[PDB]
């Protein structure tokens, strides 16, 4: 017989590779005789990146009893309102991409993430700035939940670690006031700029236009940079390092360059392991009844994983070390 467990993700609308680590993940699952002598299934929802159907889709996974557990969604805007529907279930929902620091901040018993949180990458970032040298700089951020959410936690510890913001700002209408802006920064003696804009919502353009005026300073951003040439030097904060001297992380790289013909992406790499994650909590639970898998995950870690060791807190986020410092060089990734 056969345990299920959801999956919902903007399939169709994305080219990720996550669909590609889940497929490689149950594969591997299946051939070491599954789980509980089960095989193991996954049943895929597509949520289009649309909070109507988002919801609907939590609300589907929650009333059919064959759910052992749900992995998604794929957009904090989705995962914080379908997380109350899962908890309100006793429902796990596992997520491999939500990064909001709202998510855990609400007492939910059965929500976990199994990456790096916004706050998390932030935290790093401010370490490893400070590390280098870095005293004072400038915060570029978008006013809406990711924008805000990303900024807030860097100010906050980038002034733990000593680094001043000495400017933050959210818009400039036009190159002459990003050269107006400029000269106020130089004189503040800024030395780096970090973007909480996500690259396809202006922070693309604003690397293009930062150029353009003569901006010299480092530049930083986090996550959503993830996913031409003028982006050299550019840190990001994120996570899986396909490089990782491990066995668990190189036979996962060659794995899966094997089946797919290129390397994985983090969201590859994030997806194979929430599935492994899971299916080793749910080896070891009353299948019965599936609340009693929440409790599970706290006491399975450390769990080594091809992103590094999984650990859960009581808030469920993810605290093991995950982040992984990115610098860009000539077209790819340099990992620190
Ligand atoms: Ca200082």
């Amino acid at each position: 017989e056969e345990i299920f467990i959801g999956v919902a993700w903007p399939f169709a609308s994305l080219d990720d590779l996550f669909a590609e680590g889940l497929e490689l993940a149950v594969q591997e699952i299946n051939e070491q005789g599954g789980v509980q002598g089960r095989k193991l299934s996954l049943v895929k929802a597509d949520d289009e990146a649309e909070l109507e159907k988002g919801l609907a889709i939590a609300q589907a996974f929650a009333d059919n009893a064959g759910i052992q557990a749900v992995i998604g969604h794929r957009n904090s805007f989705i995962s914080i309102p379908a997380a109350s529907i899962y908890d309100q279930a006793g429902l796990v929902m596992l997520s491999p991409a939500s990064t909001s620091p709202d998510l855990t901040d609400h007492g939910y018993i059965h929500v976990f993430r199994n990456i790096p949180s916004d706050q998390e990458i932030a935290r790093q970032l401010a370490i490893y700035l400070a590390e280098q040298g870095h005293e004072r700089m400038v915060i570029y951020y978008t006013d809406d939940s990711y924008g805000n959410g990303l900024a807030n936690a860097f100010e906050d510890y980038a002034r733990a670690q000593g680094i001043t913001i000495v400017d933050r700002f959210n818009y400039y209408g036009n190159l002459k006031d990003l050269e107006r802006l400029y000269d106020k920064w130089q004189a503040f003696g800024m030395d780096g700029i970090f973007i909480a804009k996500t690259a396809t919502g202006g922070g693309t353009e604003f690397l293009v236009d930062a150029k353009s005026v003569g901006i010299e300073v480092p530049l930083i951003a986090g996550n959503s940079w993830d996913a031409g040439m003028t982006a050299e030097g550019l840190l990001v904060g994120s996570f899986f390092n396909p490089q990782r001297p491990d066995s668990r992380t190189q036979d996962f790289v060659e794995a899966f360059r094997r089946e797919y013909g290129q390397p994985p992406t983090s969201y590859a790499a994030a997806g194979y392991d929430a599935v492994i994650l899971l299916a080793e909590a749910l080896e070891k639970s009353d299948l019965t009844h599936p609340a009693t898998l929440a409790q599970g995950l706290r006491d399975l870690g450390p769990w080594e994983g091809v992103m590094g060791m999984h650990r859960f807190d009581g808030r469920g986020d993810d605290i093991g070390d995950l982040v992984v410092l990115k610098k860009m060089k000539d077209g790819r990734f340099e990992y620190l």
